[PDB]
């Protein structure tokens, strides 16, 4: 059960808390001590938090306000809260060199390096083959796969990102990220990407 709260009234989180079974850390949403032994710590780096050295960039979470109290989190040297506070790539919507609309990038990136959010409903495989089959009033609509199990549907509320186009060979990839308690979806450079260079997800399955 992804994303489930303990729940056990002054009861301590030990071999009995279905988190620590799971083997997952206790979140936000967890109704246990702010001290639980099974919370993440958070991070103590200096800044930038955009390397397997950040505890919670190695961890796939975002940093955290109350946390991360040295790295900037609390404050932009802090590279890992990017998601929270809605930053982006500059990126450009304009005809794709392949064809239709595309997305291109107008700063270069590193490989592995955030690109934006990717906004939408995360829904269940099963929530998105409903939709897909059923009568919609939405004409023109944008779906991607995280994995087999859960899909992205960025139809209503997505943003400028969902007009990247689909390859087999892609130069961005998704990650599924804690970010307060919930999972966000960021998209990171693949490889090292050039200014003016068009992105493209693995659509079949973008959760690399
Ligand atoms: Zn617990
Ligand atoms: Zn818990
Ligand atoms: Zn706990
Ligand atoms: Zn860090
Ligand atoms: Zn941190
Ligand atoms: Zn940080």
């Amino acid at each position: 059960g992804s994303l489930q709260p303990c729940d056990h009234p002054r009861q301590p989180c030990d071999s009995s808390c279905p988190c620590v079974i799971a083997q997952n850390f206790c979140e936000k949403f967890c109704q246990c001590s702010s001290e639980c032994q099974n919370r993440f710590p958070g991070c103590r780096c200096k800044a930038q938090c955009n390397t397997k050295q950040c505890p919670c960039y190695l961890a796939v979470r975002e940093c955290d306000p109350d946390l991360c109290l040295t790295c900037g989190a609390a404050d932009v040297s802090c590279k890992n809260c990017s998601i929270q506070r809605g930053s982006k790539k500059h990126l450009l919507l304009a005809p794709s060199d392949v064809a239709g609309w595309g997305i291109f990038i107008k700063d270069p990136v590193q490989k592995n390096e955030f690109i934006s959010e990717y906004c939408g409903e995360i829904i269940s495989q099963d929530e998105a083959d409903r939709r897909g089959k059923v009568y919609d009033k939405y004409m023109c609509s944008f779906l991607f796969n995280l994995n087999n199990d859960f899909v992205v549907d960025a139809t209503r509320k997505g943003n400028k990102i969902r007009f990247a186009n689909h390859s087999v060979n892609p130069n961005c990839y998704a990650k599924v990220m804690m970010v307060n308690g919930d999972h966000r979806i960021g998209i990171f450079a693949k490889r090292a990407i050039q200014t003016g260079e068009e992105l493209f997800f693995d659509y079949r399955y973008s959760q690399a």
